């Protein structure tokens, strides 16, 4: 289902401008979020990584552990209209990159990769 998925990404990217002012993030992340659904775009602004992570915080997707509130991530999905196997898929992929995807200590870099693997799955699922 793409219909709801647009709403998820939409309502995810609400608090972005707050995070921009907070963390000094450039306008160049609008571009990533606008062109994210291209057929061979590659995401190399580390700031989009950190913007995503700030949005994830603001949408309350972090447990006390910092290992993703997969619990609340599923609420977000069903809250926006998501199917069951859908909401499970987004967690299984996300949970399935939060550690599998290597990065440095750089949590911006980290979350950038977690989004970038996950993106490709959304393409395979034809959710774009």
């Amino acid at each position: 289902s793409q219909e709801v998925m647009k709403n998820l990404s939409l309502n995810f990217g609400k608090a972005l401008d707050e995070c921009k002012k907070e963390m000094t993030l450039t306008d160049a992340i609008n571009e990533d979020f606008y062109n994210f659904w291209k057929e061979g775009y590659e995401i190399k602004n580390r700031e989009t990584g950190c913007a995503i992570m700030c949005l994830s915080t603001k949408l309350n997707m972090l447990d006390p552990e910092g290992n993703l509130h997969h619990g609340n991530a599923m609420e977000f999905a069903k809250k926006h209209g998501a199917d069951e196997t859908m909401a499970q898929q987004l967690i299984d992929i996300v949970h399935g990159c939060e550690k599998s995807t290597p990065a440095n200590d750089d949590k911006c870099i980290w979350t950038l990769g977690v989004a970038t693997c996950f993106k490709a799955e959304i393409h395979k699922l034809n959710w774009a």
